[PDB]
DNA sequence: CGGCCTACG
DNA sequence: CGTAG
DNA sequence: GCCG
């Protein structure tokens, strides 16, 4: 009744198993901090299955036959059903390793490998990192300076104001170019921790060279607190009553021939896209990325004019963005 | 057992 | 190494 | 950690 890949089922943003999924996601996150990508994937997939169920799990019986529920994930759910807490989850939550790796990897410019090295060196707090700035890249310095603002979610209201400023710069850089909101906000989130925009132009080729022209214009408007092509990972100044705050914004350019693939990829969720690419390759023998869908036997790229085309190519029922919250 | 998404900066 | 979803 |  429940298919094995997340791209085969609808997953809404809000659901009926929030506490269970959150606990499994703690274990997934902790597996990532230890470099166990396989365990991370299993716990993420198990959490996602619960998000896709039509009602709450109330009894252990109800996990029988669900994909990605084995001894370990079932025990976690069992303990939550019986006691309201899972001892393993709570031990992770309180652990110095989990808490420090979570804090450090939240910094823009710091991944698991850097966080782990700092942890092994004995560093534990952001102020520890600030006291050794020669150990930091320019990107990490910006991430550390702006960390407090970047830790506070932005609202859809904020997103709409940002989009107008990006559109103004894009229109000067290339008249006729368009700006599409992607990421979690396109999946229906009312808040989120960064904003993603996808930029194209209806005449194939006209988008070449566009992103530098857009960045220069936003920089000259004083809106860019940090930037480093077709992807730009920025920190922008967002107005606030009587002041402003830093916000992470990603800007991506695609040619219109690739736009449906880029839209699909950048709309996420992350798990949904990994699952969709896995399904494409393993079940259909086709290779998917944010630029296209390749048949390696015929050595040809599928043309798509819409996300609907891509789901059809892959033999999957169409899911709107709001149902891609795997 | 092998596999676990696939890119760009 | 970082970033993205 | 789980699936095929
Ligand atoms: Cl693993
Ligand atoms: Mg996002
Ligand atoms: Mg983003
Ligand atoms: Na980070």
């Amino acid at each position: 009744w429940m298919p094995a890949y997340a791209c085969q089922r609808p997953t809404p943003l809000t659901h009926h198993n929030t506490g269970l999924s959150e606990a499994l996601e703690i274990l997934a996150e902790a597996a990532g901090f230890e470099g166990s990508e396989g365990r991370l994937l299993t716990f993420c997939r198990a959490a996602s299955v619960l998000k896709a169920l039509p009602s709450p799990v109330t009894t252990l019986s109800q996990l029988q036959g669900l994909p990605h529920f084995g001894e370990h994930s079932s025990r976690v759910v069992q303990e939550l059903l019986e006691h309201g807490v899972c001892e393993e989850v709570e031990r992770v939550r309180r652990s110095e390793r989990y808490q420090t790796m979570k804090l450090f990897t939240q910094i823009f410019g710091v991944g698991v490998k850097t966080a782990d090295r700092w942890y092994r060196e004995g560093l534990r707090t952001l102020d520890d990192l600030r006291e050794q700035p020669q150990k930091l890249t320019q990107q990490q310095k910006a991430g550390l300076q702006h960390h407090q603002d970047l830790s506070t979610p932005v609202l859809r209201s904020d997103v709409d104001a940002l989009q107008q400023v990006v559109e103004e710069a894009v229109g000067q850089a290339l008249p006729g170019a368009t700006v599409t909101l992607t990421g979690g906000f396109r999946r229906g989130k009312l808040q989120g921790h960064d904003v993603d925009f996808l930029i194209t132009h209806p005449k194939e080729g006209q988008e070449a060279g566009l992103l530098p022209r857009v960045m220069c214009r936003l920089q000259d408007q004083g809106l860019i607190l940090y930037h480093q092509f077709e992807r730009s990972f920025c920190i922008f100044r967002l107005p606030q009553p009587g002041s402003w705050k830093a916000v992470r914004v990603d800007l991506v350019v695609a040619p219109v021939s690739q736009f449906p693939f880029a839209l699909l990829g950048w709309t996420g969720s992350k798990l949904f896209q990994r699952e969709l690419r896995r399904f494409s390759r393993k079940e259909k023998g086709l290779w998917l990325n944010s630029h296209g869908l390749f048949d390696p036997e015929q050595k040809t790229f599928f043309q798509a004019a819409s996300e609907e085309d891509i789901f059809r190519h892959l033999g999957l029922e169409y899911l709107p963005p709001e149902q891609r919250n795997a």
